[PDB]
């Protein structure tokens, strides 16, 4: 009965879409862990080291369970929230903290081989130790956490090229991967990760909250969108464009980086209409939802240009409750549900709608779409992956 | 007399003693703008984003008043704390920021050349803009700071290579370069350095308290140690050589990353307690005072090794009074003032008291020295920086 625990991080400039992505990294992990021994993945507790991301509202120790829904994720994998592994284990104790990072030495191509080796540290660490040589660390805003030991970690492939590491020193109760990010997929398209990215369901807060706001301004119910609903997402498997979708289009402008990035693959606010308008009429819809980060300024100039913009704007209240990410999944939620989709060139926010419509059926060629930029050369269109059954 | 104001970060994983030197490179970039036009440097306050790498018990906003000598850092450049800068200015408002980062090509081998360019930002950049339109940012830890634009400078060469691009854009009053460890020295052992470098004074309370140590527990004194101290840093000059020192031995360890980064560039404790019995024997001295990061375990073995360390433990209040740079300053002030001195590879904290000491004008042969790892074959010593007058 005595299990380990898994617990990861992500560097800390990655936003809320692509912790979601790492998540299935870490999880196929697990899954190859499970073969042999008994682990529970620990979910990483939401917030930002970076308090100023989200301006007059603090995001911090957030429960997965404000987002998506547990059962639904624990039918997949064994899965326990951060303040449950404090109740478990005695306290807020990690055994072993391994920081992955890659191999110095990098390698002249053809070279590259999926591996894994104990390293000296490349960066100095962010983590430091106490009087009591316990180690101290961001460990996602729990300030009473404690690292026993710390070191890094060279690491090239797949997730699941760690596991034979930490099935061989089993002395570790909790291991903990820092910078998760480094590990890529397993298989991405595959049955596997499937498994996984439908496992993670929206809690029926913020699914509530966006199918009123369809019925609302979008004339849009599942019924009339021949969008079939199923509540276990095992029992829900769907003919592939069987889906029809909302009376609407949905669109995912992403303005954040534009100017101080140099941006060519993203289209300036009339080139994004222009293209819009061009949709609305092919497609004959009245009302577009956009999804956007927009500032007022850009926004007002957008709403002039297409009054028939319709948003999501929470509320201070509802913005303090359903906070960023849960705001952001409300927008994905709605998105998801439009006859047509079109999104922002290699947005991690528009990838995870992309599969969010996969999985509710919706035809493709209304999928996997993309602004141009304005003057953007030859512009290729994200790539359109297949669910597997 | 409207004048423009300079402001810098570093790279949030850099510990105390990098950042003194980053400060000399900057105050060389500001000497080069004082050529053109009227300029001021804001002093960074002190404390971390990182918070848990300090065992400063969250103590933040901290001014360099209690860690330096602000007459006598104005006698170099013109200087004022940040508090000092939210008044002289209108609000906390900074009006361009600049994230540094290297060019995006890298380059090939003999084409390295000093340049400073406007480009894309590589990195998500961490600042993010709220509802106002303004950018929010780490800022040192004062929340309330504002930046009215933000942008990366990809940038190669030594400091004062940002000066010509900072005197043509003249809209901005204020500029803040972030990442400022991009930026190199523009020559390190120069008059203009050293102008910078000697005028960096602890903060009386600081050396009463390393002289009050010194005095008690080494038996040292600056009559003693024939090192006659002055005030006005201008009017310090000594001949090389001139200085004796106290009655013992000052040695840095630095422990923290021993381990986690594979060191063998630094002694196993045995090793190090060994090469200081003998050269305690070799140069006749009777005490050894160390400075070190060493945890308990380690720290209690080191107790063992050599019994008659004597040692800065500061009281819990202490500790509070100076804050973290403070013991450290303490620290160095000793090991500065010590007859021989051996310290840590490529330690910030040790090429610190290397300075000092040439500054007190100590023979370099009992200067730059450190400790060799147990097996380590080369085993180069730190490099002889002379002053120049
Ligand atoms: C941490 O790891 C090292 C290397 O395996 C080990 O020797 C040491 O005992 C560990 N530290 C603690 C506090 O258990
Ligand atoms: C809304 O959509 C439904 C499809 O079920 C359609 O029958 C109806 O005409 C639409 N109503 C409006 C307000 O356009
Ligand atoms: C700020 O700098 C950017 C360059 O990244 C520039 O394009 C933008 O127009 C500037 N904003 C203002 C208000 O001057
Ligand atoms: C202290 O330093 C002096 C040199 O001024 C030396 O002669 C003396 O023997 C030392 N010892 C003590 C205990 O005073
Ligand atoms: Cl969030
Ligand atoms: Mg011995």
């Amino acid at each position: 009965s005595r299990r380990r625990y898994l617990l990861y991080d992500v560097n800390p400039p990655e936003g809320f879409n692509l912790r979601r992505d790492v998540y299935i990294r870490i999880a196929s992990l697990l899954k190859t862990l499970l073969k042999t021994e008994e682990w529970v993945l620990v979910l990483p507790p939401w917030g930002r080291l970076y308090h100023w991301q989200s301006p007059d509202i603090h995001q911090v120790r957030i429960p997965w369970s404000e987002f998506f829904d547990l059962p639904s994720l624990n039918k997949n994998i064994p899965v326990i929230e951060y303040e449950q592994f404090i109740a478990e284990s005695g306290g807020p104790f990690i055994d072993q903290v391994y920081v992955l990072q890659s191999y110095a030495e990098g390698w002249k191509e053809g070279t590259w081989e999926e591996k894994v080796d104990e390293r000296p540290c490349i960066d100095q660490l962010l983590y430091s130790q106490d009087k009591h040589e316990y180690y101290r660390g961001w460990f996602w805003g729990y300030e009473e956490t404690r690292g026993l030991n710390v070191s890094c970690l060279s690491v090239q492939g797949s997730a699941s090229i760690v596991a034979p590491l930490l099935l061989r020193n089993t002395s570790a109760r909790s291991v903990m991967l820092d910078r998760a990010e480094n590990l890529l997929h397993d298989h991405y398209g595959g049955k596997e990760y499937w498994d996984t990215r439908r496992s993670m369901v929206f809690a029926r807060h913020l699914r509530e909250v966006g199918d009123e706001f369809r019925s609302r301004h979008l004339n849009s119910t599942d019924d009339a969108d021949r969008i079939p609903f199923q509540e276990d997402w095992m029992k829900m498997k769907v003919k592939l464009g069987s889906a029809l979708g909302g009376p609407y289009l949905g669109v995912h402008l992403r303005r954040k980086d534009f100017i101080w990035g140099h941006r060519q693959d993203v289209p300036s606010l009339e080139g994004a209409v222009r293209k819009i308008r061009s949709l609305m009429k092919t497609h004959r819809l009245d009302k577009v939802f956009v999804a956007t980060d927009a500032v007022r300024k850009e926004y007002e100039e957008l709403k002039k240009l297409l009054p028939e913009m319709v948003r999501f704007e929470p509320t201070w209240e509802e913005l303090e409750l359903y906070k960023d990410g849960g705001v952001a999944i409300i927008d994905q939620w709605i998105c998801a549900h439009a006859r047509f989709f079109i999104g922002t060139s290699v947005s991690t926010f528009s990838f995870r709608i992309h599969e969010e419509r996969e999985i509710l059926g919706l035809d493709p060629k209304t999928t996997y779409n993309r602004f141009c930029g304005d003057q953007e050369k030859a512009c290729e269109q994200p790539t359109h992956w297949k669910i597997t059954y």
